[PDB]
């Protein structure tokens, strides 16, 4: 009823819509993995008469569940997607997205890497974003790639319009006390990657972490303490 959606509030398989600023809200939605039940977040950017989805709501069902919670609450049509990073919180769910018309978009590092893995792959490919500091215009958004953080392809996601930093999973919430799933991160360049996020955008006025609450700025280098206390 307005706090920002938890686990609590999100059995797996329901997905919820948070305002975030003018045209522009996140999503949230509930998976298990390992045995564990965890929260994960998306972003959704007016673009027109359309919307711009960053990431999938975290597998299939999932991901039909938030394209007719966006029908519900929204009621424009989700154009095309992009994908910020090659695992499943964010590319699983491409396939049912593809199916229901949209155009999803990623960088060929996170193509490779989905490929690689095993896991479902966006249609089409982000130029223009292979060394770090890179950044394009994708619609309402700019794309920006930090370097090497939580996956060495993560990408971050900024909407001028509002001042909102989404993060995706290379920026954690403020009361993480450990740095979450690390197994594919660069926990030594991670902080680095976060110094390049901090002085690319440094008017952000809302921060969103690919898990877990949004605030302000502090994240980042909430997230560089947490990198740094984990890797040591
Ligand atoms: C699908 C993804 C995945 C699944 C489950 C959990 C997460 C987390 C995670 C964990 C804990 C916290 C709380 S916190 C900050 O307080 O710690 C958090 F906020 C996010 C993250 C992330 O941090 O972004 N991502 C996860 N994921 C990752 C991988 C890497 N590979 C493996 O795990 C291998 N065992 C192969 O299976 N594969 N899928
Ligand atoms: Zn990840
Ligand atoms: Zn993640």
């Amino acid at each position: 009823s307005g706090e920002y959606p938890t686990v609590n509030e999100i059995p797996v398989g329901e997905v919820r819509l948070y305002q975030i600023a003018d045209g522009v809200w996140s999503h949230i939605a509930t998976q298990s993995f390992d045995g564990a039940v965890y929260p994960s977040n998306g972003l959704i950017v007016r673009d027109g008469d359309e919307l711009l989805l960053i990431d999938t709501a975290w597998g299939a069902k999932n991901t039909a569940a938030l394209l007719a919670e966006i029908e519900k609450q929204i009621g424009l049509p989700v154009t095309r997607a992009v994908s910020t990073h090659f695992h499943d919180d964010r590319v699983g769910g491409v396939d049912v997205l593809r199916a229901a018309g949209v155009a999803t978009y990623a960088s060929p590092s996170t193509r490779r890497l989905a490929e690689a893995e095993g896991n479902e792959i966006p249609t089409h490919s982000l130029e223009g974003l292979s060394s770090s500091g890179d950044a394009v215009r994708f619609g309402p958004v700019e794309l920006f790639y930090p370097g090497a953080a939580h996956s060495t392809d993560n990408l971050v996601v900024y909407v001028p319009s509002a001042n909102v930093l989404y993060g995706g999973c290379a920026v954690h919430e403020l009361s993480s006390t450990s740095a979450g799933n690390v197994a594919d991160a660069d926990l030594a360049e991670w902080p680095t990657s976060v110094e390049r996020i901090q002085k690319h955008y440094p008017e952000a006025e809302v921060v969103i972490p690919g898990h877990g609450l949004p605030g302000g700025l502090d994240l980042l280098q909430h997230t560089a303490n947490v990198v740094k206390a984990h890797k040591n």
